[PDB]
């Protein structure tokens, strides 16, 4: 069934590279595609799947039931873009002022069609189910996952299996990694609250600039003492909100923060020593502070037996492309949630361009080799047909 | 031949409350005292003085030669406003709202008028003459003090003596104090220029957050460490700029400062440390710093002998302090003559919204100024 | 009567030099005065005084009594040297080890003894009891002044006067100030106990001298916002034990500071807030901290109305010296242990050497006129016979 | 062979251990092997292979040519012990009071001997040579393989070949990673150098705690701001001497630290960071700095090729025991020397005991599963065979 599967998809490329490019044309927001929605919706007409529309608001769950029983893979593609002013370049460069589709996912709608199509035609050839997710809304905390996974979208899901091009990766072949790939994240607010005065008279004055500027220099032992060399945790603190007037101690200053963790236990870690600090710089400083800590997606955590699978999979079935072991990544992902739900594997497709200069994920000059978009297909539907056999 | 003067004052004591309390309804801010500078002019009509109108921009400087040689004491009493909205709940409280005279340079203001229009009448009495120095602006830099002195104000005046009403003193007499008595004031920005990026990667940025806050830190030895215990100094950040976004490493905070130095060479001192770690900050964060220094007003030098010269004087007629927190741009007058300032106790908060004084701050202004002038 | 004391005084001025001059050549240290505290007693044999010579170690207390009801005065005079090598040169320089008296308390002492000699020949002049305290142990905490007291050297006594010559003061006046006029002193040991280990596992410890550098940089801020810009405050830390192992996180550190405050109020903010400091790290960086705060000698408080009674006392006596308010001091001084119990008086009496150059207290060099010693006797002789009318 | 290799490995199973205990009951410090490398010397008496004795002190290499044409590869064990009082209650426990076989060095010498004389039993099964490294000082910088490839130890010598039982991991399986494994080190003395001076005082001095302390205060952002969340990094300073007299300013300060780094890269950048806070110092605080920085073990890197490849030829083989990718490791390894010369390979065999408590490395209570003697050689024989055909 494999050899039937990748000639079908070789010969149906120019169809995954033409709706990438529409996709790529109209762009649509975190929790505002609403005409992205309706194109997945509408791309299915005519095909025998079901499709189960607003399973999140504007959560797509199309199920490619082969008949018989057997397994359930999941296989997700998002499709959300990000409020990014376009730059490259291109002819199909974004029609939508100021959104653009700067991380790949409407590469990753677009096989992910072209495969559940041809997945559609092969049900002779697997059992069980394919449960195709397309995902709005994972660019923008609480994410779409989420919201997908609360209305169910993971019912009969033994597995799921999701892939993302990469345009700092070579194009040629795909990549993998068991246990945890990606950092989770979480958010604060810290309200470091001294008492204002006249500039002349400091010692009538509390100063909350002065008891900030200690705390973001305690907090870098966080980093540099608190966490073992051999976890991924950062801590940065991209606000300091701290303008006044020239001649006046200033009263309260406002703080906001971000954190990554590559592992549940650096991400805990890291919110116990920031606790610490903050409630120590109150009895240090005599300040008052307010911390509002909000976790934030998950570390994606590979499972080590179906990413093992996965890779064994696809380097058993020959392909004309290579499979090997990476690096874990910095950005976070809301694949993370299915990730924690069910035992899954987030694998990637290399996307750097031939020529020209190679830019990172959500950069105005982000481009990738269009040949990813097969190599995704290929990869996805090979487990699929193993999977399920 | 004093009780003359003294009791010619005593007896004129109600008019000064009347008119401190016109300027107190009818109050004017700093650059902007159109009113007022008319006002003052119009009073010295019908008396035997001399006033210029604009010494420079609506300075008043009202002459009392005595028509005989030839010695040159200035008097000085400010009159500007403050921006503030008036809560005293006063039967002569500002007409003008968002300004008031609360700092008590109306009371300056009325007892100098009425002291003034007495040394008129008494030319036989002294020789040389006064220079009755009624200044706007003193409130807010560059002054205030600064262009009258430049316009001709100082012009052969060997001596300038002043007084402040002081709402924080009890209210029974006249303090003092010799050598340096407030601070004077530097302020400064300070650009830290890091480089900005994906919060993830901090190892491709320079995060001018950290290295601002590690600046502030630094910051607290130049008063620690870098002066003398027996000196006076305050480094105040009063503004750090650094507001973000979550997820983003901050490419540049914008940092203002105030500096207080109760020498000039405290001031000097300050500076050049502030100077040494803005620069040091540079080598050691990789940024780049552009600091703007701005100097002001000088602190305030009451000179020695002239300051004990006025309390002798004083204490032999009839009926000393800490430093005091404000800078007055009465120390640029200072700082080109022998001058002195002293304060008169006036308790019923300077600055504060409800601004009140004790009125027979006042008449005790009048006779011990009065007294200096006729030595 | 005054022209009588004058005159006596006068004639005496030789014995006065000559005193002073053998107590130079033979110099004694803190808590080590047996030679020169008998050289004192011995003194006082023949002449019609009470000696009381056990109040405390090495003080002495000689009672000069009217025999008629009045007031009582003390005045204060100390004689302990410094642990200096004399390099001045003169005649008279100290014979004994590495001792010298750098201070000019041989001064004090011999103008004290000949003026006790003169007072106690004029008890016809007076009413009362002059009390003389020939004080060892000023230059080394705890001090003399505080065991004299608890020794009951006040009992009975309603006001202090005391003497320091001044080598930087010019010679021919007598300097006096209302209020506090030298400094107050405290010291403090602060152990920082983390947990030691590994230096590779900084996640497994808690780093102390991390803590500590922590804690010295924050301490910065006691000086430079907690103090009013008016006063006056210093905070040193002269030890920071934090030697060990390149490789090895540090257990403890051991810090060791000092400070002087102009008055108490701003010794008792320094305390305050170097305790809030020092418990701050123990919730910042979950350390455990010790503080030893050892308060030492209080700031020298002048007496507002005894101390303008003796400026005015000695300028309208027909004296041959100048009086006039002067600066206050850096040096910490255990006569205000004295200003603290009684209302007191610390005046000085200029000594800069008439030629050459003038050198500071506590040097080699250190070197004071010697009509500081007759217009020193004279001031004090003054005060006692106008005081006690 | 290749099932003859194991079958006669198999049956020296018993000599394996036997000098095992023997090492491990007469363990020796680093530059102190005399009579360990003599030991080694005395097993290849009577045994056909090429002993050089003199390749640095006390380094021995052993040449097993086979006569015929082919490739070289080095094999490495190490016979240095540790400055650790024993305390496993072990039969064979050291009897060299103080000094412990800590790390399993006993263990790689009896494996590797035995294999090296099994090796040279079978010349007519391979082609090329063999050499066998046996390398003294490796626990003690500046340790023994430097000074072996500076003797020719690496002559035409194509990879290099090392194992380490790893207490800590599971027997029985063997464990790779390509890339860098294991950490690289550096040390260095900083001296701040300001001015001393009376402690209250303080402008006329310049304060070196105070510019010390917020020197550590900023070498926090090395770690937490200068490094990649992924890479892997430790700076300990774990000596601050500082301690001087509570009341003077410190004129000098005396800082040391420890640096670790997983790459080259990693190390280089951690050097310029320190580099740069040390000059900038200087600028800020007006002290004078003197840093010493000296680079030790280089960080472990695996060649991507060779390791894959003598992995994949584990996996190929039918042995006993699995083969899987490991973590990299927190300590450093002077084998690290060898594989930045040639193409190298250290990979683990699991040794943890199977019952009772698991100690790490450098403990006095550690302990291995003796399982791991007979799957190394098996695991460097087949290496050593497949290499070589
Ligand atoms: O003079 C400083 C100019 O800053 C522009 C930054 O571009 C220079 C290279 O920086 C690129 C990647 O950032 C590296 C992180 O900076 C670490 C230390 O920064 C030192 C400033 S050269
Ligand atoms: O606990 C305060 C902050 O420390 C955070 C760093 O934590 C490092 C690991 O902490 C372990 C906690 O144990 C506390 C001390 O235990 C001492 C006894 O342990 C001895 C065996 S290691
Ligand atoms: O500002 C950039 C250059 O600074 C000018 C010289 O600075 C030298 C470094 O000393 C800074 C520390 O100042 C401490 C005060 O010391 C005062 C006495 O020093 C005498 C000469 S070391
Ligand atoms: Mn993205
Ligand atoms: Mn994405
Ligand atoms: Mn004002
Ligand atoms: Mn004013
Ligand atoms: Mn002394
Ligand atoms: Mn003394
Ligand atoms: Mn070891
Ligand atoms: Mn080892």
């Amino acid at each position: 069934m494999n050899q039937q599967l990748i000639e079908t998809l070789k010969s149906k490329e120019g169809k995954m590279i033409e709706i990438r490019r529409y996709l790529h044309q109209h762009p649509e927001l975190s929790f505002h595609e609403d005409e992205t929605a309706k194109y997945i919706a509408e791309f299915y007409k005519g095909k025998d799947v079901e499709v189960e529309t607003n399973v999140g608001p504007r959560g797509i769950k199309v199920t490619i039931d082969s008949g018989k029983p057997g397994k359930t893979l999941a296989i997700r593609a998002d499709f959300d873009a990000l409020p990014i002013t376009e730059d490259t370049g291109l002819s199909f460069a974004s029609q939508n002022k100021g959104v653009m589709h700067a991380c790949g996912h409407d590469a990753h709608t677009a096989y992910m069609l072209v495969l559940a199509e041809t997945l559609a035609e092969m049900k002779d050839s697997f059992t069980g189910k394919v449960v195709v997710i397309h995902q709005p809304a994972e660019e923008v905390p609480p994410g779409g996952a989420k919201t997908m996974i609360e209305n169910g979208v993971l019912d009969g899901v033994d597995h799921v299996l999701g892939v993302h091009v990469m345009s700092t990766m070579k194009t040629g072949k795909v990549y993998y990694r068991p246990g945890y790939v990606q950092t989770g994240r979480a958010f604060f607010k810290l309200k470091v609250q001294g008492k204002g005065g006249h500039g002349s008279s400091p010692h009538m004055a509390n100063d909350a600039i002065v008891a900030g500027s200690y705390f973001v220099t305690a907090l870098q032992t966080v980093v540099s003492r608190r966490l073992s060399p051999f976890e991924t945790g950062v801590v940065t603190i991209g606000s300091f909100d701290g303008k006044g007037q020239f001649n006046v101690i200033k009263d309260v200053v406002e703080i906001e923060g971000d954190v990554r963790g590559l592992t549940d236990a650096t991400k805990a870690t890291i919110e116990k020593e920031i606790k610490r600090l903050s409630k120590g710089l109150e009895d240090m400083y005599g300040v008052t502070c307010t911390l509002e800590y909000n976790d934030d997606y998950p570390a994606l955590y590979n499972d080590p037996e179906f990413t093992e699978y996965v890779a064994k999979t696809l380097k058993e079935a020959n392909l004309d492309f290579g499979v090997e072991m990476c690096e874990p990544q910095p950005p976070s992902e809301d694949f993370a949630y299915y990730a924690k739900e069910r035992p899954s594997a987030f694998i990637y497709t290399g996307a750097a361009v031939e020529n020209g200069e190679i830019y990172p994920h959500h950069h105005p000059k982000f481009n990738i080799s269009e040949k990813s978009l097969l190599i995704s297909a290929e990869a996805v539907g090979t487990v699929v047909l193993d999977y399920l056999k």
